[PDB]
């Protein structure tokens, strides 16, 4: 298709020509058309074999979760919310212009419930989610009991070598290690049928009530309504609560009047965000701003009315690498046993990894990919009476030991805090670390935090983390796992990993894998299990230069840590993700091979690349352990690119000439209002980043048939940007030129940006030329001035007496391009646009001539070029040269 889709709002899509003009009568109300009601917006769109795709969504959603009784998760009936989302198939119908048409449309289902997952359901409490305004002394919680605390009591310390045996933890040195953080105080936790707060503390070691509902509602809300009160059209103190009510509306938080509606709405409307097209399958994923907790995978060949089911990720197994990767993940998300009445939480049911922030989905060749951040999910206990950990997160750091062998399996898979804790705070001779330094009687014994003796006697359920991070323990461990300082005294001073906070997830699914989730969401009875055995995880910390005067030789915790993070979020310690694309590189390979193909992702201060094997359509390995898995490469962000304000994402195209990503921001995404109520005014511009590829790229040549790198890629504030205009869209018309349509005022304006040496700068001249088009589709040709198709003059009739070409004939010259390309001189726009003439005889002694000129966007246009098969008209000239033979 040589037309561009522009989402003009919530309803309507308009298609653009290369000219940035719009295609007559091709905005269309696709909400209409898929036969919704007003309630529905596009939430995204994609071409697959020429037809739209559009996943549609509805502000009048509402969701129930009764925990009791069986089919627990269903639609508000009642007032009117049974508007549950729709993916939707349009095909054009014209071959002069865009008329859609509905073709296939799909309900997307809520999720069954088997019996064992609703006990699971029953206690799952969920963090309300992290904003643009949420402060890292947000995120703080109140440091959990200690290991020896928990398990020994109130007794004494210097019992620890003596007791530690009998608690299956030998030879641990760490008696002083947390078990996790409080729930009675910092960001609220609420079950699926209750509702998050507008309200977040700034200070969460202090000003939560954490999960504590009743506490809530009872105390601390008129405490901080009377603090933060929304503004209208009082303005107040702010010394204890943000009020982000509109940074919530912001990023898909639904509501009635100024409460938001409950958790189980909330995961259902996110869960409806990001499509992804196969012959076989439409996928159906979440957004970067909630954990999602299942996905659908609608099979094509679906009949009409029918309810596609989602399938949970409770039930998908990944691998997250090595085997011990996976289970450092399960062993944290709860306490497992075969003693433990109604003890019910992930780990103890036999599920995994519950809950992903997910950074986008796209289909390449007949392959879904797929990263995010693993949601934290860990064990609380949520006992009454007098059990030391009520109330209380069971987490602590699973981050590698200092004397860990150097060398990616080795470092992944030590045992250090496999079972429970043993990092803290340690100090050899006058060297300091939070890491444990070891990894003679045996082994290191770790073990989950509960009291062997009330063991049936605890109540171990189920929470979700609204960030990549499992411990928010206000502790020095907790800095040094989500900013990346753990690093190693050795030679080369190396890096030692989380396995449990921070952690980055990728992968490639092909349709087999899919078939199974499918197979998991219709399973009647009990849940179904999916292996997707083509995924890795990463260990993906944000970068520490996002903080300040942090302390290493009073030590910094995330109370204390002050951001200066300028990538437009208040904290510096929860990692994102946004806008996974793939595309085939279009750089051939040695042929016996197959188009190579990649995907990027932004995260905070870097791009990162998925690189894969198209052969067999794998992830990219290499023979060593020892280097790290080179399906992932990251190239952190310069300052520029750093400056862009990540939760403005808008979109991402690929564009298969130029092997480029190109990232919008839109600053009209930003809030109405700041935490503290105040109105934000840099709501103005955009911005463009520029994504490409480095490094050796698979297959080249016989020496690139294996590689030990990851080729990586490069993202770049491109240098097309704004801060006064309102963005309407951007169409990458080629590596050289780019066209940005926008108001300044009410109107559009198309501004073209030209590429100087892999910088872009605004060219005022080509933009007034582009923009000269005089209400038709296309720049007009002006005769004695070089606008965008630049200057034709023609040679006088006189240059056939002058040249012999008399004695030539009308049928010769025609066939011969060189002769009748010096019938004109072309001065160009742009360097190197190229310029020919079309002959066509009209008498036996005349010919006419007309040109074939090259537009920005590298392809020839000429009296006949069509844009969606509309006749463009462009107006170029006509020359008749007279006076040839008929021999
Ligand atoms: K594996
Ligand atoms: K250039």
């Amino acid at each position: 298709a040589n037309t561009f889709l522009v989402k003009e709002d919530s309803k309507n899509v308009t298609a653009y020509t290369p000219f940035a003009t719009p295609i007559t009568d091709s905005k269309s109300d696709l909400v209409s058309l898929a036969q919704l009601d007003s309630s529905y917006q596009i939430a995204d769109q994609t071409i697959h074999n020429t037809n739209l795709f559009v996943l549609f969504k509805s502000r009048d959603v509402k969701v129930k979760y009764e925990s009791s009784g069986s089919n627990n998760i269903s639609f508000d009936s009642t007032s009117q919310g049974e508007k549950p989302s729709y993916v939707v198939e349009f095909t054009n119908s014209t071959n002069i212009g865009i008329k859609w048409t509905m073709v296939k449309k799909y309900q997307l289902d809520v999720p069954n419930v088997s019996s064992d997952m609703n006990q699971v359901l029953k206690n799952l409490i969920l963090e309300q989610p992290l904003t643009k305004y949420t402060l890292n002394s947000s995120l703080a919680k109140e440091k959990g009991k200690t290991q020896r605390e928990v398990h020994l009591g109130s007794g004494q310390a210097n019992q620890w070598t003596s007791q530690r045996n009998q608690h299956d933890l030998n030879n641990n040195p760490s008696p002083n290690a947390s078990t996790g953080f409080k729930l009675t105080t910092g960001n609220a936790y609420r079950k699926l049928s209750e509702s998050w707060p507008i309200y977040e503390p700034i200070d969460g070691t202090k000003q939560g009530k954490g999960k504590d509902s009743s506490g809530w509602s009872s105390t601390e809300e008129n405490e901080a309504k009377n603090d933060a009160p929304s503004v209208s059209g009082s303005s107040g103190t702010f010394n204890k609560y943000l009020n982000t009510k509109q940074a919530l509306e912001s990023i898909g938080i639904l509501f009635d009047d100024q409460t938001p509606r409950n958790v189980i709405t909330q995961l259902y409307y996110a869960s409806t965000s990001k499509l992804a097209v196969t012959n076989n399958h439409i996928v159906v994923m979440g957004n970067s701003f909630l954990p999602s907790m299942w996905y659908w995978v609608v099979e094509r060949s679906a009949q009409e009315n029918a309810s596609n089911k989602p399938t949970w990720f409770a039930n998908t197994n990944l691998d997250w690498g090595e085997d011990k990767q996976k289970q450092f993940v399960e062993n944290q998300l709860g306490y497992k046993e075969t003693t433990s009445t109604n003890s019910h939480n992930f780990h103890s049911k036999s599920f995994t990894q519950p809950a992903y922030l997910i950074s986008g989905i796209d289909s390449v060749n007949d392959q879904i990919i797929f990263s995010g951040f693993k949601a934290g999910s860990v064990g609380y206990d949520s006992s009454s009476s007098s059990s030391s950990t009520k109330d209380q997160a069971l987490a602590w750091s699973t981050t590698t030991s200092l004397d860990s062998k150097t060398g990616y399996k080795d470092l992944v898979t030590n045992d250090t805090g496999l079972n429970g804790p043993i990092n803290g705070s340690f100090s050899i001779q006058d060297t300091f670390s939070f890491v444990v330094p070891y990894s003679t009687t045996g082994p290191i014994k770790t073990a989950y935090p509960v009291k062997k003796d009330q063991k049936s006697t605890v109540k171990i359920n189920s929470l979700i983390n609204a960030t990549p991070l499992n411990s928010y323990g206000d502790e020095g461990i907790g800095v040094f796992d989500a900013l990346g300082l753990n690093y190693n005294f050795k030679s080369n001073q190396e890096r030692l990993p989380s396995r449990t906070d921070q952690i980055f997830v990728y992968g490639i699914v092909s349709p087999n894998e899919l078939r199974s989730a499918k197979s998991s969401a219709d399973s009647t009875g009990s849940d179904t299990k999916v292996n997707w055995s083509n995924t890795q995880s990463r260990y993906l910390p944000v970068p520490y230069n996002y903080s300040e005067g942090i302390i290493d030789a009073s030590v910094t915790t995330f109370s204390g840590l002050k951001s200066i993070a300028p990538d437009g979020f208040a904290n510096s310690i929860a990692n994102f993700s946004v806008g996974l694309k793939a595309g085939i590189d279009p750089n051939p390979v040695m042929s016996g091979k197959k188009a190579n193909y990649g995907a990027v992702v932004l995260t905070r201060g870097g791009v990162v690349r998925l690189n894969f094997n198209p052969g067999n359509d794998s992830l990219l390995s290499t023979t060593d352990n020892n280097i790290a898995p080179i399906s992932f490469s990251f190239t952190p962000f310069t300052a520029a690119e750093s400056a862009v304000d990540l939760t403005t994402f808008k979109e991402v195209t690929y564009n298969q000439e130029s092997g480029l990503w190109s990232y919008i921001f839109d600053s009209s995404l930003k809030p109405s209002h700041d935490g503290k109520q105040t109105p934000v005014t840099d709501n103005m511009g955009f911005s463009v980043i520029t994504v490409s590829r480095t490094g050796i790229e698979l297959n080249q040549d016989q020496a690139t048939t294996t590689l030990d790198v990851a080729p990586s890629a490069l993202a770049v504030q491109s240098g097309i940007q704004s801060t006064t205009q309102t963005l309407t869209g951007v169409l990458p018309l080629s590596e050289e030129f780019s066209a940005v349509i926008a108001k300044d005022s009410d109107q559009n304006k198309i501004d073209i940006y030209k590429n100087n040496n892999g910088l872009f700068e605004i060219d005022t001249q080509l933009s007034n030329s582009v923009a000269t088009n005089n209400g038709g589709l296309a720049p007009s040709y002006t005769e004695n001035r070089v606008d965008a198709w630049g200057k034709v003059e023609f040679a006088d009739n006189s240059v056939l007496q002058a040249r012999n070409l008399v004695d030539k004939t009308v049928d010769e010259i025609i066939n011969t391009p060189e002769i009748l390309n010096s019938f004109f001189r072309f001065t160009p726009a742009f360097e190197d646009q190229k310029a020919t003439l079309v002959a066509t005889k009209q008498s036996d002694t005349s010919l006419s001539v007309s040109p074939r000129i090259q537009f920005l966007d590298g392809n020839f246009y000429d009296l006949n070029s069509t844009i969606a098969g509309v006749p463009l008209n462009i107006g170029f000239p006509s020359r008749v040269f007279a006076g040839f033979a008929a021999l």
